[PDB]
RNA sequence: UUUUGCU
């Protein structure tokens, strides 16, 4: 696959209180057990790799 | 809406 870093302006690095984000919690839905990267509410699947919807 | 969490 292709992967290239374009340009940047304001670097990222969010870190300032997270309620109680547990090491075994989700920072997406707020679920306990799965990770955000494993959140079943992620813009992935079942078919159609394209986040950020356009039409309602 | 929420990935603000090292492989
Ligand atoms: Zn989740």
């Amino acid at each position: 696959a292709t992967v290239v870093s374009g340009q940047k302006q304001d670097r990222q690095g969010g870190e300032r209180r997270r309620s109680q984000l547990d090491r075994d919690q989700c920072a997406y839905c707020k679920e306990k057990g799965h990770w955000a990267k494993d959140c079943p509410k992620k813009p992935r699947g079942p078919r159609g790799p394209r986040p950020q919807t356009s039409l309602l």
